[PDB]
């Protein structure tokens, strides 16, 4: 596959991010319970902006606040034992580059529930690609 030329392997690395995001987060997004009063605990502090691969570093710390809510989504839909797969996507954005940039994940604007982290990284990919060309 054209890798060093980069004309099309950008699409392959792309399928990787959407591969672990859809297989993993599509299952945790199946919470069709009308009683999610105990699920507001998500409190995920999603970043303000996210138009570059730099904000992707927040993924490694987001696994902590999301781990607690994972206990309620642990039975059928989100039964993939390896939840680290999303944290693995963070390891592949670091291997792609994640180069010299001391930038503390600036979260702000307001706190968020579990639907904001979901659409956050899934929409993170589908968006950054629609602006490339």
């Amino acid at each position: 596959a054209p890798t060093s030329s980069s004309t099309k392997k950008t699409q392959l690395q792309l399928e990787h991010l959407l591969l672990d995001l859809q297989m993993i987060l599509n299952g945790i997004n199946n919470y069709k319970n009308p009683k999610l009063t105990r699920m507001l605990t998500a409190k995920f502090y999603m970043p303000k902006k996210a138009t570059e691969l730099k904000h992707l570093q927040c993924l490694e710390e987001e696994l902590k606040p999301l781990e607690e809510v994972l206990n309620l989504a642990q039975s059928k839909n989100f039964h993939l034992r390896p939840r680290d797969l999303i944290s693995n996507i963070n390891v592949i954005v670091l291997e792609l580059k994640g180069s010299e940039t001391t930038f503390m994940c600036e979260y702000a604007d307001e706190t968020a529930t579990i639907v904001e982290f979901l659409n956050r990284w899934i929409t993170f990919c589908q968006s950054i690609i629609s602006t490339l060309t």
